[PDB]
């Protein structure tokens, strides 16, 4: 440990001493932080903060989301071991991301939750890295939007990918519902409808609040391509906020997680959009609601961090042509 | 408004009741449970069978995993129809088709029995498999109200149209054979969708394979039943191997190739014109089914398979 | 006039038992009538949907179906050794579940107590499926109403939850402590057994630990049981993780070295003096399930529960 | 020595041969795949019948599950055995009973007349099911056989012998009534042990059920049966849900309670007093197993029968 | 016409037998098991090998399971074929390459010797993987036989490229590096299918990434494909990873936004131009397989490629 | 005390932190991730091999699997013990063993090296696995530090001494006894059930004989046997029975409970214990981590029998 020239094979999350760069591990092994990325605090010189929500208390089906963190660190040792595709390039060369762990909350005390997830958020905000957030069901992204907001101003864009508008009316503020935090993100100003979308939707509000709607069968029908410039049009070059609910994607790609609605997106799909998102000012991100108990070979978490990997491209693209 | 379990708490059989998604009784889509078919549009039931079966077993368990599967389709309107279909359509939850499966025998009466008491009530049947066997005594039943020759629209890999001249077989994949030599379906006025498996004789029925559908794309296919069925009686059968295996790998029969479920419920969706007199979804089969996708994609075919029928008793189409 | 299907929506009578085909038919805990009337019942099955008050995997909340679901071989024959059929002569029906607002948790308490209180009003028993152990708290409040306090208790568990918890918290690990600070319970004739994790204060309560039952037997477990609790109105709860995870892996918080479901059931059947006002199984968590063994574990402890009572309502103890 | 694939290669029925567990002909024990019978002792085969369950289906895959999990098996001589018993009993695979399921009236007497052939050479019969009803149709042919009545030793949750007064029914709950209102066994000289479930009229057979089984032990059990059966004929048919569903969990019908494979093991072993006949192990189904540990214990059980007769041969 | 288990019962190398599909001997589609290569048009083998992987491991158990899952396929015709090709072309099924997995530096030798052995007979190859790494010793032993340099088809989410100046090593993702660099595969008339995953060098090797083939469809790629093949003797070999984790989940180096089976399969069957001389399916790991489904692709990959060598028979 | 993560937060190798059972670092009982060795008392690394393996693979996952199933063993005091073994014994995560798979035969010395380097700190190693053949290396690098012959306290269904530069899991302990090792009159395997023509005149308590006779009568015969040498532990989880223990390479009808298995090691107080290792954890075949959580367990307790043995000392 330390010695001069000392070749970092194996564990790189604990033992690398610096925020770049890449080091051998056997993809089977090793310390699984998120894409083996520095397991630390402290926030100096940080481009972006992978951190993990474990809720699944604001859930309406299945729980099980709140393991999801774990899954999808779990999940993505391969995409450690290679440039990302079609990208490659190392984006740990010049961008420097370390995994921050977990929010930790009194779940007993379920009140709690929601300023506790808006002051770890404001913490890592005060760094002026970025948020990468895994979830987690989907109340998490609310607390998030109000710390985002205190940051970056509001209302904010939101590019969400999802089955569910999770916009359904609710007249109890403090409830915790992962299907009505976005009324309430609405009501509070935090997300301007007019330049926010929604993509992958199948499921009915009678009241979708005004937001901009691309359902799954306008993506089936309309393509990647259609979708991606649909969403550069929406949200011109507003500062966003892009919350990717797994279950955006068909059953049969995401067969893990809460709320499984048939109909959905591919990977492939899915990715293709994730990827051409170059473009739009994004100041954070989430992916939520993976439930590894419903997970079949992981392939739930493997798309998730997919979705995860691309951001941090997307980010390290931004940062790289600003240079 | 009732909060939870309101398959057996409602007095009315219309309108809905607030669920907890992960709780309440487990009837089809929450209907009520009844046997009482007075004033009923729609009666919900299944037939547990998989004596009939070629490959694995496990159908007889799809009607109540297709139930156990159909609870988040309970809490919202169905999408894109956004309307609550049971505040005008009166569906309930009539349980099951008893028959003694220690006597095989005695299992085709046994469901054209189940069959002929639901439909003197004039209420429509949607019926929940089991093996693709009891599309057969289901169609002699509706045959004997709606008139022969029905015409059939049948999602599925197989076309279940094998030679099988043994009158008493109980075969899952020769039972449509028998249908047509019955003079039950008319061929020239039926089609067959997602076919991916052989025959050297498909009896002249009308077939769009999986690979013809990926081709020419949902609203093709929609259309060219259209064409084919015109304003005849059909009675739509959806084997859920009709779907990939990626997208319904709980059946007993899965062939590589299929339909994705995006596809198949833009199909259905669109057949609200067709004169549907009856219908049911088969092979689901729980034992291989994974996160309960199958039974998923089954309760929404189910589901859209109401809302069509909602339009039609609201005078829409 | 034996009916053959679905029993739990079509007997007249809350006597009696049905034909039922056993992959089949209503799902109602061992096939019993689906009702909210409590006229002349003598035990009333519920489940109480929650695992809000888990600390480690969630799934609970999906226990009551799981333990209903896994029921249906125990209606097809008179439990063994019992060898009589309990609905003969002892009134049981399926309520359904409790409903609660799972997005107020602070509310989930007292629908609770209220949902016991309803119950109790009627004089039968209680035998509430899990959920979480947390329900167990606000029943326990309920029936202390009803019966007196402070109540015996019962408890099988790898776990006391008898924690120290000093604030309206919702954690199913620490509300036996405050149970006994309610003064609910009465340590010196309460037991705990399976126990195999540590507190450094039981609270006085008597601890059987899972070593003690291996090493001591069944019948030697039991008998330990009865003596501590005497001719005292007792409440028995049994969180599934009692057993060892090889029994009983579909649980939130596994820990290994315990009961067989032989062990457990031995020492259930042999409580028929004990003065039983009320019972739950809790902690069933099907997502971690393996075909059932869980749900069904659970099931033969609710079965013998029911039996227990028959016993006693015949007078045969 | 041969290496790999000894099922299809070895000339002789005799002797194993090297195999990768992971890989190679997947036959009952790696034995030689054949229908030819000629100086055969004991013949596996298996009946992949589900039509006959009352709850959930899924046994038809059991032969070929069994088989599967039986490569461990093949590796090392049995324990505690210590011999390999192929070097000195002749064991084929024969393949399966082939039956057209959509005559199900046919099933019953292609199984009798699958038995009777084998039977003709004199081998044992060694059957993999497949639900339990087929050991009724085995049990007519080896009845035709050895004699009626036969001693039957039964390890199962289920007695299987509820009342049914209609011969040709398919259930494998109430073949074993058939059995005994056919003369086919002698209630007084059998014996079912595990059982953990209800009859009013267990028809005089001597019962040793779970809890006993659990309170006395394999030897105590081990020894009740032989005083049961003494010197008869004696057929012996094994549930997989005798055991609990902790052990077993790849059943049509688990019942909490159950034996450990150890206590159930522990018994078969003791058996070498046993004029035993004929065997078969029924009710796995792999859609239901885990890690395919029920299938795994079925095969022991089988292995230890092969035992069995190897010990009987050489005595 | 024979009922049940034509795997072992077959005089003829010839033709189909009625199999209950839930039962009897599970050859690859239920062809006869057998090493003699006498007028054989086809062998299928197995090289249950996964000590090359770099991710999950259970690619050992591979051939078994493609074998398992072949069932259906042997009932029907191939659709949309329509001609059963066991009728025209002679397939067996040999078992397995065995191997010394204690002695891995005997494993490259065993499989060239495994290949050179068929290969004398004039047979075509069709082998069940293992992991990828099993193909480089098969195109030395095609090599030998076909010549140099030879059109390698190569379906895969992996290029399999990376550099390796390590000679003994055992390495499924960067043998065909070590290909290239032997000179057994032409870049340029070479062509990798449903890539995505990054190499810095790709070897001058075409590359039809799976953005390519879902952006210009099956007649496209295959069109592309035989553009760049034209009739140079060509190898098939596919990882099932090609396809979406969604269809092949039972896989050790899952990736997403992959091929369909359905595109797979369109693009598979429309290589009947193709001098196709041996082709592989590997990379199925049964341990993460969900309800045998990438088993089943894997099948019909392999029921494909059977189907062209008898069209290619019949030309 | 702090609030989640404690793995990479704690300043010291001491102290237990709060955690979100469900969420947080997985370590090895959420012990510090640290390759700092200064005060250590014991190390838990993991060695990821299954290409020993002669069935099914997939013990290359098992330290994961077993790190994973020990989240709720880090949240109370271990039962019976009573007391948190952290807060008097330093015990860290060092991560894993690496090696360079697709150089097989580079494999034993790199498992050596990784030994020697940990001994040369004086702190125990307890190894999670892995197949058993990474049992063979270990044994090595503590002869080297202990001196020959070792005993050793062997848990398995299988011997590994069946006669035998191969990389293979079933002849390891074969070459142990031929390579002078170990002394197998001083040596004891416990809940074998597989047949070897030649035992090498180890000490056996088959799976039978501990059903027959108990876990106190298994534990004394085990203490007896070893007496006061430098013993080895390594516990196969395929001891136990399939039903306790599915996720395994080469499962065996008949084997122990893991109350039977935990009753045994706990009791081992009175043993010289210089080193244990729990291998065979294969989690594609575990069924909702049960496998691993038996395992957790066996490795938790070795912690708190060398806690014990520090404060006896
Ligand atoms: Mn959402
Ligand atoms: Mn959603
Ligand atoms: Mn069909
Ligand atoms: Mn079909
Ligand atoms: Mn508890
Ligand atoms: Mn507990
Ligand atoms: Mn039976
Ligand atoms: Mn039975
Ligand atoms: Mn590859
Ligand atoms: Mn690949
Ligand atoms: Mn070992
Ligand atoms: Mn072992």
């Amino acid at each position: 440990p330390g010695s001069m020239n000392e070749t970092l094979y194996g564990d790189g999350a604990i033992r690398r001493p610096s925020v770049y760069g890449s080091s051998i591990e056997n993809t089977y092994a090793g310390v699984l932080s998120f894409m083996r990325r520095n397991y630390t605090r402290d926030l100096d010189g940080v481009d972006v903060v992978v951190s993990g929500v474990p809720l699944d208390l604001a859930t309406t089906f299945r729980s099980g989301a709140r393991l999801g963190p774990s899954a999808v660190r779990a999940a993505s040792v391969q995409l450690a071991e290679l440039n990302p595709y079609p990208w490659g390039f190392d984006p740990f060369d010049d961008l420097a991301v370390i995994d921050y762990g977990d929010c930790w909350f009194d779940a007993h005390h379920p009140l709690s939750i929601k300023p506790a997830i808006v002051e770890h958020a404001r913490t890592i905000l005060q760094s002026d890295a970025r948020m990468l957030t895994l979830g987690g069901d989907h109340y998490i992204t609310y607390p998030l939007l109000i710390a985002h907001a205190q940051k970056y101003g509001k209302p904010l864009s939101l590019i969400h990918f999802d089955a569910h508008c999770d916009t359904w009316a609710d007249d109890a503020p403090d409830s915790l519902n992962h299907g009505t935090m976005f009324y309430k993100a609405v009501k509070d100003g935090l997300i301007d409808p007019k330049a926010s979308v929604q993509v992958g939707i199948r499921t009915w509000n009678d009241d979708y609040l005004g937001i901009n709607v691309l359902d799954a069968a306008w993506v089936h029908e309309h393509g990647a391509r259609a979708t991606l410039e649909r969403i550069e049009s929406i949200v011109g070059g507003r500062p966003a906020y892009l919350t990717f609910d797994i279950d955006c994607l068909d059953p049969a790609f995401a067969p893990g997680t809460g709320t499984p609605v048939a109909g959905g997106l591919s990977s492939a799909q899915a990715l293709a959009i994730v990827r051409g998102l170059g473009g739009v000012n994004l100041i954070g991100a989430d992916v939520v609601e993976v439930a590894p108990a419903y997970d079949q070979s992981e392939i739930t978490a493997i798309a998730a961090a997919h979705v995860a990997c691309d951001l941090l491209c997307l980010w390290r693209q931004r940062k790289a042509g600003a240079r």
